[PDB]
Formats: C-alpha cells, structure tokens, sequence
C-alpha cells in the first residue's frame, strides 16, 4: 500500500512538473522566445533529476514482484502510465531541442 501510494505522489509531481514547464513561460513575447530557449536548458539538466527519481519507484517494484507478484501486477499497469508520460515529456524536449 505504501509504495503504491508512493507511486501515485510521485506520478503527481510529474504533473506538477509539467505544470512549471508550462508557468516559465509567460512573459512578454518579445522575451517568450529567450524564455523557451532557457526553457529548454532547464529541462534537460531537470530530466537528469527526473530520470533516477521515476527510476527508482520501478527498482522498488520490480522488488515488490520478488516478494509478491500477485498483486503488485496491477500496480505495474499503473505505473505503466507513468513511463508513458515521462516519455511524452523526452519526445516535447527533444522538439525543442532541436
């Protein structure tokens, strides 16, 4: 239960995450083009930060598994989810890269 709380608070904070992305951008166009560019450079030292962090709920799953199984599959499903959206977010930096 609690890593699946844990799982689901940390599926959160991507949401959150996105939702800064999407705040450190308003202001001025004339700056909006400036503000996505360091945008960017944000992101990709953020996305080092953020890859070990989702990384490290999967381990402990994996775990779970060792030491369950039965169950914690559905939690995997879940957790699927939050992989889907983490790839979402590489592919949207990787655009704005380049």
């Amino acid at each position: 239960h609690q890593f699946f709380r844990d799982m689901d608070d940390e599926e959160s904070w991507i949401k959150e995450k996105k939702l800064l992305v999407s705040s450190e951008d308003y202001g001025r166009d004339l700056t909006g083009v400036q503000n996505l560019r360091k945008k960017h450079k944000r992101l990709e030292a953020e996305l080092a930060a953020h890859e070990p962090a989702i990384q490290g709920v999967l381990d402990t799953g994996k775990k779970l598994s060792d030491d369950n199984t039965i169950g914690k599959e559905e939690i995997q499903q879940r957790l699927a989810q939050f992989v889907d959206h983490w790839k979402e977010l590489k592919q949207l930096a990787a655009a704005r890269g380049q």
